[PDB]
């Protein structure tokens, strides 16, 4: 189990036998929900394509990817011990909202995820990034994870677009793995979230399988109905669409 | 001990026993709120007013009652395993909400609740039949059941009707015994206000009334004037008995 | 650990402590949501200055300092065996809802109290006290607390203002604690919340100490990120201080 760079929590890894016992084989993996990026890193495709709305995750990636050790010897100088204070994450919070350049924002993101409350990535209505201090005990560098992710990132190519637009590049040696915002027991709607089946039975009938993973609800069998249906332990619930 | 021949709302029929425990006697058993029917099932008056406002289920029950073996029959076809899949449920519930045949809707009907997820009756906007398929093992045609309420019904009348319409059908030999939706933790607050100011209403006339609830601050609030009393078990349900 | 005479849904005391080890030394200690009291009944300053929003609250605190025994005495009379029925809650609810005597209505208000559903107080949006009934199997009278509290009434003066008037009256000699009504997962927003924060960071500022507590969340850190933050697990209990 490689585990990812970033907390989602992280978040978890639970699933990832299930979905892998489900996941159908093929070239290529398209995901239009990367978040963390847990399934691509438990996964041998050939080639990936990963993407997400958030432009700050996508700018990461592929800094990650393009400029590796030039990335992890400027993440590593502010996990040293004199940044771990509540004056410090805030005084990063605000250059990191008030950067315009990509480079140091990624460093900056990567300090962030890790010293912040769970984790969370979130941002205000003004769109800066408003999580306050976690007050944690003891960050830890993710060295191993960072390098493993980059050699893993060499056969994959990163977007900044919704799941539209992610979901119409596959073709049929792809395959296809949803990772949609969960159900309810802005942010990502209902009527979104009924386009997204919609999308899915679109692909299957030109022959491009799709599956997606989601809580077990009503409004999740009625949007998944024209799928082959697996519960797995709120339960989880996760749509195969074969062809 | 009686079952209904349709899955109940969430699972009840345990408070049953303190339902008879507080339920005054007399003639007739008016019923604003009838639903699945387990209180009339399990109870003994020699006649029964029974309404709700569903006309699904009013009309279903009209069939039961009237139509016996003929729905009987008919019913039982649908319960085989070719119709245990997500494919046919489906094309069943489109059905269902496309014909206008009162029949052949009160068949459906039966297979959707039983084949259908938590045995659960909704509609859209539209007012489409919206529940989803339920996955369920084996389903169990309700037969014995089917028959049970027919002939129980003999003493009935089914209205589709409203709580303030229903219980103004209650008389000198009546009681009236409410089971309205759930308070919280649609159906508004201000009806459920008014359901109790009804119910004051009947027992200034000498016509008992019991409701059932959840226990909480508005329900304690709605039912002031009644002898309450809490059941345990997951939270407390109160009965609130107004009593001549 | 001396106890309020009013009661309370769920606390205040569990951290008393917790917060003794955290509240600096001064001569005034200034509340601005005293509500029952506890920090205050357990604690030690020369002099307190004692506040809240609710105008009921206040004018009993005023009268039980000034009329203690004229108090206690009509007090007592009420809880009585004859009196713990909903018979007689109602109708003590509606002469506290009409009367316009403040002392008629500050005995009624301890009735209240200590005969409703959880020892709750709210209003409806006419301001009418809408508690019902507690069902309460045997109800306290508070004596001993009653006049613990009178006695230490004699440092104390109550004002029925708001949060940022309250503090404002803090001074060189002063510390401030609160405990404002709990974050989130007509009342009080959000922004008051965040505004509690800002007047606490000016009484630093001008070396006044300030100890807030509340739930530990992600609003509860952002709004205190100034504050030496201390976790008390028992969600968990945030105490935020704010030391010069
Ligand atoms: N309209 C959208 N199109 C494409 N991607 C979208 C859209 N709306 C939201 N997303 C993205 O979808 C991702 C959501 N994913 C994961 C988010 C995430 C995990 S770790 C991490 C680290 C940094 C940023 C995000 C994340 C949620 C799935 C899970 N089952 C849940 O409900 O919590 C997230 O990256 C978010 O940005
Ligand atoms: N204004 C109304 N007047 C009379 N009846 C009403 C009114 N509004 C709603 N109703 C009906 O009242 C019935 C409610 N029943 C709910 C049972 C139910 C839910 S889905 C279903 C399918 C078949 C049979 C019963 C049910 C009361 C039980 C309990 N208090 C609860 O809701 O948890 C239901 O049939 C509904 O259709
Ligand atoms: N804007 C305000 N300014 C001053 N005081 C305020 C303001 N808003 C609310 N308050 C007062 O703040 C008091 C808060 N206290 C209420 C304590 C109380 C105990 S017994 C009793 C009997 C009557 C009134 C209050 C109480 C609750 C804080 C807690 N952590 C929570 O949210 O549950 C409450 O009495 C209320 O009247």
């Amino acid at each position: 189990k490689n585990r990812a760079f970033l907390k989602w929590a992280g978040g978890k890894y639970p699933l990832l036998d299930d979905i892998k016992r489900h996941l159908p084989k093929g070239e290529c993996l398209v995901e239009p929900f990367v978040g963390a990026g847990s399934v691509f890193l438990n996964t041998d495709f050939s080639r990936y394509i990963l993407a997400d709305i958030n432009s700050d995750l996508i700018s990461l990636y592929n800094i990650v990817k393009m400029r590796t050790d030039e990335y992890v010897q400027a993440a590593r100088e502010l996990f040293v011990p004199e940044t771990n204070c509540a004056e410090v994450y805030y005084q990063f919070r605000e250059e990191f909202n008030k950067s315009q350049d990509p480079f140091r924002r990624a460093v900056l993101f990567l300090y962030l995820n890790r010293y912040g409350y769970n984790g969370l990535c979130r941002y205000n209505l003004r769109g800066e990034f408003n999580v306050p201090f976690g007050r944690y005990k003891k960050p830890y560098f993710p060295e191993a994870e960072l390098y493993h992710f980059a050699e893993k990132a060499q056969n994959a190519f990163f977007y900044c677009e919704s799941y539209a637009d992610s979901m119409a590049r596959a073709d049929d040696a792809s395959v296809v793995y949803c990772d949609p915002p969960y159900a309810p027991l802005n942010s990502f709607t209902l009527e979104q979230q009924a386009h997204l089946a919609e999308i899915a039975e679109g692909l299957v009938e030109r022959h491009i399988p799709v599956l997606i993973s989601n809580h077990d609800t009503m409004l999740t069998r009625e949007w998944y109905q024209r799928a082959k249906l697996h519960v797995v332990k709120v339960d989880e619930l996760l749509a195969l669409y074969k062809p």
